[PDB]
């Protein structure tokens, strides 16, 4: 009934939740964390290279995030819930969750797939610079497919940006920074709606979010648009021009990020529609993949 959590007290939670997390739990024996080897740029002090042994021999290269012990009942239930949700998600352009390794009265371990080429923003910025404009558009198409899947699960991301997507060995893009992969440089776990005072990604936010701080799939669409802009500019900062405190007035005037050179015109059109003042008028992620795909296929311009 509680085969992987029998040794820790989760009685304060809903029993249905607890048995539901069982399949997400990984046993300590199956995981070797290489604590002297930190992942990528060392930008997340709490994430290390790991080796996950599965069913058969199956040795798997992974990224292991260590979190501070969670002592609040509400946050523990949030934590486990997000685990189940991410674990059950399954899409080629959505970062998956291998599982969580739980110990009593201690630090939870988030086990994620190792992403050989790090984050998208940095990738399009160094000299493994093989991507062409068409490839760049291709990356955007992948993000859109990932977002389409998320949206169909009624999952609002709230922080979509090039820095928050990863690339594996086959250069497959994965939308990250969500669920248990959200805020990875933070050792403390925080529920989505329980991180009062958090820094917001102002230059990636939709006009209505900048004023109400409410996010929807439509506001994620606005963010996708800026994400697209980042791609076509190979990682340029949006609005280096305007101060974060002036962004809202800037957009209310109708101003927008300018079309970068080489960015095909119909693609820029896609960006502009993503930045429509009325959220209901923006394209859904389904339509996004359709148009981008069409643009991508009939290009090499």
């Amino acid at each position: 009934l509680l085969q992987n959590t029998v040794h820790i007290d989760l009685s304060a939670l809903n029993p249905e939740l607890v048995q539901a997390v069982q399949h997400v739990v990984i046993g300590p024996s199956s995981l070797i964390v290489h604590f002297n080897e930190v992942i990528g740029r060392g930008h997340f002090g709490c994430v290390y290279h790991g080796t996950l042994l599965d069913n058969d021999g199956k040795k798997i290269h992974c990224a292991v995030k260590s979190l501070n012990r969670i002592t609040d009942i509400g946050e523990v239930s949030q934590f486990l819930t997000e685990g189940i949700i991410m674990k059950d998600f399954s899409h080629p352009n959505v970062l998956s969750l291998l599982g969580i390794c739980l110990r009593s009265e201690g630090s939870p371990l988030v086990v994620l797939p190792y992403m050989k080429h790090g984050d998208l923003r940095n990738f399009i910025r160094n000299e493994t610079h093989n991507p062409t404009v068409k490839d760049l558009i291709g990356f955007g198409l992948q993000v859109a497919k990932g977002m389409k899947y998320l949206a169909s699960k009624k999952f609002v991301h709230r922080d979509l940006a090039a820095r928050n997507c990863m690339l594996d060995e086959k250069f497959t893009v994965k939308v990250a920074d969500f669920g248990l992969a959200r805020d990875m440089y933070d050792k403390e776990y925080y529920s989505v709606h329980n991180k009062t005072g958090a820094k917001l990604p102002v230059k990636w936010m939709a006009l209505e979010s900048l004023q109400t701080q409410k996010f929807t799939t439509k506001s994620d669409v606005w963010s996708f648009g800026v994400l697209l802009w980042e791609l076509m500019t190979r990682g340029a900062p949006p609005y280096p021009d305007v101060n974060t405190f002036d962004i809202t007035v800037y957009l209310l005037q109708g101003r927008r990020l300018l079309q970068p050179e080489y960015c095909p015109d119909p693609l820029y059109e896609v960006m502009l529609k993503c930045w429509h003042p009325k959220a209901e008028m923006r394209p859904s992620f389904s339509e996004l993949v359709s148009r981008i795909s069409a643009i991508f296929s009939t290009f090499i311009g």
